[PDB]
């Protein structure tokens, strides 16, 4: 039933629906991947929560809502992370007392350091706004698993893309600079996917106890009722 | 025009290529047969680049950037299109249509098959239209190396790549519109078909991956092989 929604309420509610930004547990004499890890481990949980809020989500089996979230939950911290860094040039906001530069960021970390830079000067040049921001991150999570249940999942993608031209023709864009404009972020997140990709190699590399979020843990974190 | 842009699009197709013949196949020539493959559809698509409106527009070295980034999502795409009228089976060749369980054989194929037969099914649910193909394949050569290229020539490049990009856009639009899509309907069509291109990166990257842990001399086409095949003489 969350399809009724329209624009306006659409935006509205993924805008209330924003996790808190974190800080870092770091006792401000400076162990920079087991900070990022833990701040990651912290992010992991509010997006479960801002997951639960995104419109047609819910809708969705337990089972299904876990596999999206093991697909899409690295997409979707960093394009946080991206998102809050944009007005911070040649530095990453990973949190307001934990921002670095790449320079800080060298083993094999430093070559997706510049990936993410890059992506967040993108954001940057485009202006993203955060209404947009919202729906790119919203359509990461709903998309990056989905290859009745399926269906829906697209309904709800379809929803977002209706949202995401009402915004841009609310902002007084024409008709060609609206499909000009949505083509372009939409191809922005092909980039965020290949990070991803990147990442999860270099998170692998790094011989961890474990890089992904269990089936159990996310499904805990969802809180079944 | 977006009607020029589709047509030079269509006539720059690089043709079906065979597989070799011989009158049985098996699991063990496999691999072989689909580099041999691979690397003969790697010429054509030098030569398809070229045709492509705006890329000999750009400089020699960053012409060889994007075919690196773009060459196996180009390969695959193209692949996922012409084995989309197989359901359950990859049309590497039209004398070599393979299905996942002939994947298994080789250790660690199945699971990029099934990606590859996953976005033939979605061409086919789409109902992929060849003119949004070209399109499709178009974009991505042009976007998946635009965002790992300082100098003052690369930001006149990365514009001109964007200008490019929107014409595509309006393309894709125009050829909607075209197919009697209502404005709404053009939207939501564009987003899903630019939303494919994320997956085909994905599949890109789990397919290099699986190419690297093979141990064969090389994966990559290097950059002297492409400069090599793109620096044409006169
Ligand atoms: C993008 C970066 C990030 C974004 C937001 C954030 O709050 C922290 C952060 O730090 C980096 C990161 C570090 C570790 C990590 O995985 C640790 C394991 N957890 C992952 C969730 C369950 C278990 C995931 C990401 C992370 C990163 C990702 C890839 C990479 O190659 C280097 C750093
Ligand atoms: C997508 C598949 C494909 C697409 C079109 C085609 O004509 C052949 C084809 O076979 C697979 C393939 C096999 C080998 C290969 O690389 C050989 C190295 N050359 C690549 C270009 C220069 C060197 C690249 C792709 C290839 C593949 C790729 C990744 C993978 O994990 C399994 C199969």
């Amino acid at each position: 039933l969350a399809l009724s929604l329209t624009a306006d309420q659409m935006v509205s509610a993924l805008l209330d629906a924003e996790p808190p930004i974190l800080y870092s547990e770091y006792d401000p004499p400076f162990s920079m991947m087991g900070l990022l890890t833990n701040l990651a481990d912290r992010e992991l949980v509010h997006m479960i929560n801002w997951a639960k809020r995104v419109p047609g989500f819910v809708d969705l089996t337990l089972h299904d809502q876990v596999h999206l979230l093991e697909s899409a939950w690295l997409e979707i911290l960093m394009i946080g992370l991206v998102w809050r860094s944009m007005e911070h040039p040649g530095k990453l906001l990973f949190a307001p007392n934990l921002l670095l530069d790449r320079n800080q960021g060298k083993e094999g970390m430093v070559e997706i350091f510049d990936m993410l830079l890059a992506t967040s000067s993108r954001f940057r040049m485009m202006n993203l706004q955060g209404e947009e921001f919202v729906c790119l991150k919203s359509i990461i999570l709903l998309n990056s698993g989905v290859y009745e249940e399926k269906d829906h999942i697209h309904r709800v993608l379809d929803k977002i893309t209706d949202t995401l031209i009402h915004l841009m023709a609310k902002a007084g864009l024409t008709l060609q600079q609206q499909h000009q404009r949505l083509a372009q972020l939409l191809l922005i997140l092909s980039h965020i996917r290949h990070m991803s990709n990147k990442g999860m190699e270099h998170l692998y590399s790094m011989k961890s106890k474990n890089v992904v979020p269990s089936y159990d843990l996310l499904l805990e974190m969802l809180d079944a009722h």
